[PDB]
């Protein structure tokens, strides 16, 4: 029942089995795999897609077997929507064919195609149940109900929108969108329960910060929260918002980058990584008041467990690769592992296991992977030949709640 993996590089694309197996997988056959360009799994992990730029193939990984070759469908990127309706797929536009072509993964026919310019946020944002479907057109949110993409549902028009990301979980669903406000205004970013758009008390919550190059927004599970993080590694600040309409600039004490923000699965706490080196760690809960200080270290990145039992503390990049893990139930060091030279971070699903990999094209050299237990066991590793590349290492995933919150013992 354990967590596949998917090894996409140079010698082709393959499965493994998870922990403590780490066998070849039977679901994925490698000659199907070479010169792969792209793969992806549905977020329920039974679906597979992948392609070489030429094709793109579909397969089930628990009822294994081929659904669907798209024999000329040049995909570059790839997405299932949240419960395996359709498959999006972006390509560059060219002259000009609609490039964002929607299929329905049950028949293989195209349920919609779309122009979409740029590959940034290139694919629609489906609610969790796949009743709503939003996409930012014109600087607008469109939406559509129920997979019926041939009307617009609603629109949100509020001055130029630039960024929007809808809530997690259950309806009703509610959106953040992002307002860069015109030349010499302050942006804001602004809470909506959909389809709640009009009037002068629609907005759940609004709030105003100097123009930034670049803002992020993180919904916490429970949909009741927004961290706002407003960027030009130089120079962010981090605004809490709430559906209640609280909002707040989180006080980081200490000057210098704010590195990583992540909420914890929980939805009552976040992690910032914040400072000039060696960088802060630090726990807030909802009043955005430190919970727990990790005080520093040479991190740069922060990852919860799935289950939020768990946080990694990594410096990655320019940093040596040293992950502190934490026990955060206890608040306990557990280990302090050093993945040197990682380009890529990932828990298991399963909350026990981490994946770290070193890919082409940030990093040329010393290519692969390792999978660690989190007390800083190393239980399988990979290093591609000298005449090799790594692109692409990724977990299976699994909806929350398959796996456990295993106790830290």
């Amino acid at each position: 029942s354990t967590p596949l993996l998917t090894v996409r590089g140079s010698e082709g694309l393959y499965m493994v089995n998870g922990p403590p197996h780490f066998t070849e997988s039977t679901v994925f056959p490698r000659e199907s795999g070479k010169n792969c360009k792209v793969c992806i799994f549905s977020k329920d992990g039974t679906l597979f897609a992948w392609g070489n730029g030429e094709k793109v193939n579909i397969i089930s990984v628990t009822n294994k077997g081929l659904l669907h070759s798209f024999d000329l469908l040049k995909a570059v990127c790839l997405e299932f929507s949240p419960k395996n309706t359709v498959l999006a797929t972006w390509q560059p536009y060219t002259t000009g064919i609609p490039n964002l072509q929607l299929y329905d993964v049950k028949t293989g026919t195209c349920l919609k195609s779309f122009i979409q310019k740029k590959m940034q946020n290139w694919c629609p944002s489906w609610s969790e149940d796949e009743t709503l479907c939003a996409r930012n057109v014109n600087n607008e949110v469109h939406f559509f109900e129920n997979n019926n993409f041939n009307t617009i549902a609603n629109k949100l028009h509020l001055q130029k929108i630039n960024d929007f990301v809808l809530s997690p979980g259950p309806q009703p669903y509610k959106v953040a969108v992002y307002v860069p406000g015109s030349k010499g205004a302050p942006s804001f970013v602004r809470l909506y329960q959909y389809p709640n758009f009009a009037g002068p008390h629609a907005a759940l919550a609004n709030k105003s910060f100097f123009k930034a190059d670049k803002v992020t927004m993180l919904w916490n599970k429970k949909a009741t929260a927004v961290l706002v993080i407003a960027s030009t590694y130089g120079e962010q600040t981090l605004h809490y918002i709430a559906t209640n309409g609280e909002s707040a600039v989180v006080q980081l004490p200490k000057n210098g980058p704010i590195y990583d923000v992540v909420w914890n699965s929980s939805s009552t706490e976040f992690c910032a990584v914040y400072g000039f080196m060696p960088a802060k760690a630090t726990i807030f809960n909802l009043k955005c008041d430190p919970v727990f200080d990790f005080g520093t270290g040479p991190r740069n990145a922060a990852y919860y467990s799935p289950h939020g039992h768990i946080l990694v503390l990594a410096g990655f990049g320019n940093l040596r690769g040293q992950m502190e893990v934490w026990d955060v139930k206890n608040y306990k060091l557990i280990s302090k592992p050093v993945a040197s030279d990682s380009t890529y971070f990932a828990w298991c699903p399963d909350g026990e296991h981490i994946l770290t990999a070193t890919c082409a094209p940030r990093l040329r050299v010393n290519n692969g992977y390792k999978i660690w237990h989190y007390t800083g066991s190393i239980l399988h590793k990979y290093d591609v030949p000298s005449n090799a590349e790594l692109w692409q290492v990724s977990w299976q995933p699994f909806l929350d709640g398959i796996f456990p919150a295993k106790t830290i013992t």
